[PDB]
């Protein structure tokens, strides 16, 4: 029928959801369609939080979504400066993989 | 009756009363009690979205609550640090008198 | 039907708005049509008193609807002068910005 997530806030519950580590719920969100690129207070996307956590199965959620690993945020931390700070490099691989995507 | 918040991540709640800047429902919050010093994900307190953004109406209501100045964030940036990022020396000089009571 | 304020000391009536930090008002003010560029008794622009304050979002209005950033106040100091002598680096920056277009 149509229903879409007009919901204020978006990354700011969208990074909460993140926080929290329910996969199954940030992939409902995200097959709804929530737009994973959404800022917060702190300008930080959902994959931003997610590569500081080091979740990497939220990431690939997230990359499939399509967030931007590349925005930078209030610091310029962008989500592939959060993941070499965790040190998951699998999660930066897919990451860096995701990098070239946009790039290009 | 001493009613109590009871509201999940009120940090972050207090952050993005921050964000939306509307002073009136945060000193209605701190008037109430809600807890100022409490982070958020990015470990990251009201005051450091205040002192990020150099608002330094709501970042002094915050501090007649109190909450504290020393406690770092995500990047290890305490809310004075995040004055100093945002170089607002009326605020840089609030939080630092802040700090003189926090060294006692 | 092209009514007009037309306000007394109009200079002083936007700094007070200023001081009372409702963004409300100024930006009703503004999109209404009142003049950003009237100074007040001390010769100083409603961006002297905003710039000097910090609040980004209000300085930012009133130079889109014209409050130039190089007008000099009765000490000669612009609204930039009053971002520089205290406020927010973010602030003096985007005033910076628009001021380089302004000057030349």
């Amino acid at each position: 029928e149509g229903a879409s997530f007009n919901l204020e806030d978006s990354g700011n519950f969208l990074c909460t959801t993140v926080a929290k580590g329910d996969s199954d719920f940030l992939k409902r969100l995200l097959s709804s369609g929530m737009n994973p690129n959404s800022e917060d207070y702190d300008h930080r996307t959902p994959l931003h939080v997610a590569a500081s956590e080091g979740l990497f199965l939220m990431a690939k959620m997230l990359v499939e979504a399509g967030a931007s690993v590349i925005s930078k945020d209030r610091w310029g931390n962008s989500p592939l400066d959060e993941a070499r700070l965790c040190g998951n490099k699998k999660l930066i691989k897919l990451l860096e993989d995701v990098k070239n995507a946009q790039s290009s």
